[PDB]
């Protein structure tokens, strides 16, 4: 019998793990990868799937489908869908039953997908590398989902599995996911309460959980939809568009599709070295009209763009332990997931308001979710 995968199906990359040999292997993609932009692009005469999607989303922004995770399960007039709506450069129109149709030019004729068949793509995508990887057929599978998705969100998430041609063994939250990594449901006899602080790419979520006896408890929920790692390197990128404008007589770099890439994938690196080291430089050669850009970023100047941010981040744990009517010094874990929790006022702003208790860390945050869900995925297989 074939080897079961974890997958971790997130809103801006995706993730796959595999239990063997006392450890977790995190599948590597085609270019040696950990993780996988959750994309999905088509063009007249191919589709395209993770990075060579995402490499190719400044050309084709009105066929390259990402955030399908935000649109699964969900009606067409939905309040969070319209909304999202007016931020995605590619068409969702209203389909029978009140269901979001994704509608794209593909192979030179015009194609209508529901989001779990775009999110099937990129489960299809993380069963090929599992293939790849492990040098067999792949079949079993559990999926993770938010705390937070209802039946309907679940359903779906399940369908594109199906679609897929995997066998969902089963379908779990992510934070619980989370706990199951650090295990958690492990340290013994009575209640181990566990706030559960992911600070993903494109969602903050919020959870806190009760485990008793092995039972995981959702005890409560919070967060905001908004706000991920993507909005720091955009108030980087928004950092260094007016800082090109007064090195280079107010030109706009904003107008070049590939230019806007270019610095947005460069400002996503240089939060991630501001992460370890106290500064970063952003250099682009030939960025706009043949312009080259050169910058040096301090960890305290990136902190300062996203003062606002770091203000955010505390109310849903203030909210979380409100709605469960639990005090702070009643949490026995507090669990970093996200690569965004790197960050170390992020880091400081928690252990912080804990009183100085130490989080869990230790496991890798962008990896997290996939290694409990292949945790979980080894026990039922
Ligand atoms: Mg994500």
């Amino acid at each position: 019998g074939g080897p079961a995968i974890g997958i971790d199906l997130g809103t801006t990359y995706s993730c796959v793990g595999v239990w063997r040999n006392d450890t977790v292997d995190i599948v590597p993609n085609d270019q040696g990868n950990r993780t996988t932009p959750s994309y999905v692009a088509f063009t007249e005469t191919e589709r395209l799937i993770g990075d060579a999607a995402k490499n190719q989303v400044a050309r084709n922004p009105e066929n390259t489908v990402f955030d399908a995770k935000r649109l699964i399960g969900r009606k067409f007039d939905d309040q969070a869908v319209q909304s999202d709506m007016t931020h995605w450069p590619f068409k969702v129109v209203r389909g029978p039953k009140d269901k979001p149709i994704i509608s794209v030019n593909y192979l030179g004729e015009k194609k209508e997908f529901h989001a779990e068949e775009i999110s099937a793509m990129v489960l299809q995508k993380m069963k090929e590398i599992s293939e790849a990887y492990l040098g067999r057929q792949i079949k079993n599978a559990v999926v993770t989902v938010p705390a937070y998705f209802n039946d309907s969100q679940r359903q779906a998430t399940k369908d594109a599995g199906a679609i897929a041609g995997l066998n969902v063994m089963r379908i779990i939250n992510e934070p619980t996911a989370a706990a199951i990594a650090y295990g958690l449901d492990k340290k013994g006899t009575g209640e181990r309460n566990v706030l559960i602080f992911d600070l993903g790419g494109g969602t903050f979520d919020v959870s806190l959980l009760t485990i008793e006896d092995g039972i995981f408890e959702v005890k409560a929920t919070a967060g905001d939809t908004h706000l991920g790692g993507e909005d720091f390197d955009n108030r980087l990128v928004e950092f260094c568009v007016q800082d090109f404008k007064r090195k280079n007589r107010g030109m706009d770099l904003t107008t070049n599709a590939r230019a806007l890439r270019r610095l947005r994938t460069q400002c996503e690196r240089a939060k991630r070295t501001l992460s370890s080291s106290t500064q970063a430089t952003i250099e682009l050669d030939s960025l706009y009209e043949g312009i080259d850009y050169s910058v040096a970023i301090s960890r305290a100047r990136f902190e300062e763009l996203c003062a606002d941010y770091f203000r955010a981040t505390l109310a849903p744990v203030e909210k979380v332990l409100k709605d469960a009517g639990m005090d702070k010094r009643s949490v026995h874990d507090v669990v970093l997931v996200g690569g965004s929790t790197r960050i170390p006022k992020v880091q400081a702003l928690i252990q912080e308001f804990f009183n100085g208790k130490e989080p869990c860390k230790a496991i890798n945050p962008d990896e997290a979710v996939a290694y409990g869900a292949a945790v979980q995925a080894a026990i039922l297989n």
